[PDB]
């Protein structure tokens, strides 16, 4: 299944002078929703696909319209009345709302996000050899989250930080879990935490694959090529694609 958080706010968006949520925006032809979504064109048959969306701008019916026009034939909306801590909180309630729509699911979860296109996506073969594991590229910069590899050779990751720069393995936003229930097991160890243990509130997915590595789970990671993703989530990034 794929699940993709939208339920966030377009703040730098609003400050560049947008008035609509980026997703609504339009390039070339089309709004960056599609754009985003369309990255997985090959499962629209085949894959379920949950949108986790805020009770704002209209946002449910747009998705619901834009989903089937786009062909999904299988989707579900999760629609959220409290901003949350963070995409990793948002994907939790998105999958308690999934359940209190009488939906009861077990399988794997692919989290994505709105922000990120992935042209011509194929989930590649360690999906099928692993616990689960995070598309990377070789990214510059500090502003990432980062999966620390074990050695040359292996793709297996010993460890994910969401802003220390551990390694150069940059996350594209794409995070699967073979399985539904690890990812909810791997929140709740997260939020219980000790206090000490607490750098920030904010709740994201990456640092959810430490628990699951301290626990045995063999995850790994998948390298892409840079020309492969492309980042639209800040205006600048925006106007760039909209140049292109
Ligand atoms: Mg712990």
């Amino acid at each position: 299944m794929i699940v993709i958080p939208m339920a966030g706010m377009s703040s730098r968006f609003f400050k560049a002078g947008y008035t609509q949520p980026k997703y609504m925006l339009e390039a070339h032809g089309q709004t960056l929703f599609e754009h985003s979504v369309n990255s997985f064109a090959a499962y629209f048959a085949s894959t379920p696909f949950l949108f986790i969306v805020r009770n704002v701008y209209d946002t449910a019916v747009f998705v619901r319209e834009k989903a089937t026009q786009l062909g999904i034939k299988q989707f579900y909306i999760a629609e959220l009345h409290t901003e949350t801590r963070g995409q990793a909180e948002t994907v939790t309630l998105g999958l308690e709302e999934l359940a209190k729509q009488g939906v009861d699911y077990q399988g794997s979860i692919t989290v994505f996000n709105i922000d990120t296109f992935r042209p011509n996506f194929v989930f590649p073969d360690i999906s099928q050899h692993s616990d689960g594991y995070l598309e990377v590229f070789q990214g510059g910069g500090d502003n990432w989250s980062f999966a620390k590899p074990e050695h040359a050779g292996s793709t297996k990751v010993i460890q994910t930080a969401e802003k220390n720069p551990i390694s150069d393995l940059c996350s594209t936003g794409l995070y699967h879990f073979n399985r539904k229930e690890d990812y909810l097991e791997a929140y709740r160890e997260y939020v219980a935490r000790p206090s000490q243990e607490w750098e920030r509130g904010e709740l994201y997915i990456a640092p959810l694959y430490n628990e699951l590595i301290q626990k045995g789970l063999n995850i790994h990671y998948h390298l892409i090529a840079r020309h492969e993703v492309i980042f639209c989530g800040v205006p600048d990034e925006y106007t760039d694609f909209l140049r292109q």
